[PDB]
């Protein structure tokens, strides 16, 4: 008896697909708004943060194998307690808010495509509709869409290959050169904090590590390769879009930026292709996030453990979790705007990453690595976290309290859940590895 395993390239594709769905087709507009022409440099900077985090994930994942992902690293370092417990809930939440992000991104490209007006109602309906669709998919087609994921990722990479290389032919180099004004530089740095989520490949990979062939080798390789691929794609797309459309026209077309940005150099067929590619990209990212991420993370948080053998591409256990995940996802999507959801997601990922970096530090004699680099990584991510919170405090204080309420709500829930259920975590998550 054995799990259906992913090869290296399938694992790479999975992370690349999720990352592109979020960065290219969901939050790209927000980046044009905050970073403007410095957006290409924002992606690079966010990629540096991602690589610093990757240093820890790759060292830990070469030694520890578990579908519990970061929660296995954390348990191995600090044992079982309310922190470990709350982090398992937080990892689930990170998938929940990502679902809101994808739903929003889908609505943004979908409504202009069908000529529907942008309303608070039309947006709301389309988000509810797309989430409900992926919820229902559990019962009829989540595995089949799963088999289509690899081919959707290839196609959107080609489409974005076209966008990059055709776009570069006609770019104005005069709007490609980085703006070094103090306010252009500081917008670039604030955006980088929001755009940390652009490299959210860690989740789907490590939550699938036992379903990955030769995981001690291929989990670290998939994390590193996928980050490098998307770094090149993002920079190519930001330059091409920015060099072809007035920066203030990117911002008005925020919800579907790249389809409007394709028009100058690919005409109405480019608008159509980018829009259709966006819908498939986001769709495939949502399937990977729900069936592969959220299903795993919910069961681990609820049970304190996972089955040794299960189908990743369905809601394999505790079906109530599927409805809870979808309902909370729709809630976040209705309450906040794209920049809001992006900020909350990025904040949550940073807290997970900090505890992984800490775990790497505690377990350094066992897993290896340089203590200097690990401390450096921790300080960077913490700094970026606080920059994000500061930015929210001055820009949108509702988002600020939203972020704080999430962390606090998660910790309080853990204490109450642990007391009600007696649920505990053990080294049986990773002991066999
Ligand atoms: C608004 C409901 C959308 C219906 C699902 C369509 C599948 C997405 C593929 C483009
Ligand atoms: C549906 C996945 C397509 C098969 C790709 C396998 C990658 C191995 C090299
Ligand atoms: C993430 C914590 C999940 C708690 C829900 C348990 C409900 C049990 C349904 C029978
Ligand atoms: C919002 C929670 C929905 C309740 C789920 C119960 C159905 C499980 C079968
Ligand atoms: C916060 C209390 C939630 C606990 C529900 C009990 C799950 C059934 C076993
Ligand atoms: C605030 C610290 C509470 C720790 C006790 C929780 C353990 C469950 C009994």
């Amino acid at each position: 008896l054995k799990n259906k395993k992913l090869s290296l390239w399938e694992a790479v594709s999975m992370a690349v697909g999720v990352m592109i769905g979020a960065s290219i087709f969901s939050i790209f507009g927000v980046g044009a708004k905050i970073a403007g022409r410095n957006l290409p440099e924002t992606f690079i900077l966010s990629g540096i943060y991602a690589l610093l985090v990757a240093y820890s994930y790759t060292k830990l994942g070469a030694k520890i194998v578990s579908n519990a992902g970061p929660i296995a690293f954390i348990h191995k370092a600090i044992g079982d307690n309310i922190i470990t417990g709350a982090l398992s809930i937080l990892l689930w939440m990170s998938y929940v808010i990502s679902i809101a992000l994808f739903a929003k991104g889908f609505a943004g490209y979908f409504l202009p495509l069908i000529n529907a007006p942008i309303n608070t109602f039309n947006i709301a309906i389309t988000e509810i509709g797309i989430v409900a669709f992926f919820t229902a998919l559990n019962f009829f087609g989540s595995k089949a869409v799963g088999r289509a994921e690899f081919f959707i990722v290839l196609v959107k990479l080609l489409i974005l290959g076209l966008f990059i290389f055709a776009g570069l032919i006609t770019i104005h180099p005069s709007y490609v050169i980085p703006d070094l004004a103090p306010s252009a530089v500081s917008g670039m740095i604030f955006a980088s904090a929001i755009f940390f989520l652009s490299y959210m490949g860690f989740g789907v990979i490590t939550n699938a590590s036992e379903h990955i062939e030769n995981p001690k080798k291929n989990v670290p390789r998939a994390i590193f390769i996928s980050i490098l691929i998307v770094m090149f794609v993002y920079v190519g797309v930001a330059i091409s879009a920015i060099g072809n459309l007035p920066i203030d026209e990117l911002i008005k077309a925020s919800e579907n930026a790249l389809a409007v940005a394709a028009k100058p150099f690919l005409g109405n067929l480019g608008f159509l292709l980018i829009s259709i590619g966006a819908l498939f990209s986001i769709s495939s990212a949502m399937n990977a996030t729900i069936y592969g991420g959220a299903n795993v993370a919910y069961s681990l948080a609820k049970d304190g453990e996972l089955p040794e053998f299960f189908e990743r591409k369905v809601w394999f256990k505790s079906t109530e979790g599927l409805y809870i995940t979808s309902a909370l996802g729709v809630l976040f999507a209705l309450l906040f705007n794209m920049e809001g959801v992006a900020s909350i997601t990025s904040a949550v990922f940073m807290v997970i990453y900090l505890f992984v970096i800490l775990s790497h530090y505690i377990l350094i004699d066992e897993v290896g690595g340089r203590k200097e680099i690990v401390i450096f990584s921790f300080i960077v991510v913490l700094g970026v976290f606080l920059l994000l919170l500061y930015y929210q405090w001055i820009t949108n204080r509702f988002v600020f309290y939203g972020i704080i309420a999430t962390f606090i709500g998660v910790l309080i829930f853990e204490i109450i859940y642990r007391k009600v259920t007696k649920r505990t975590f053990s080294n049986n998550m990773y002991v066999k590895s």
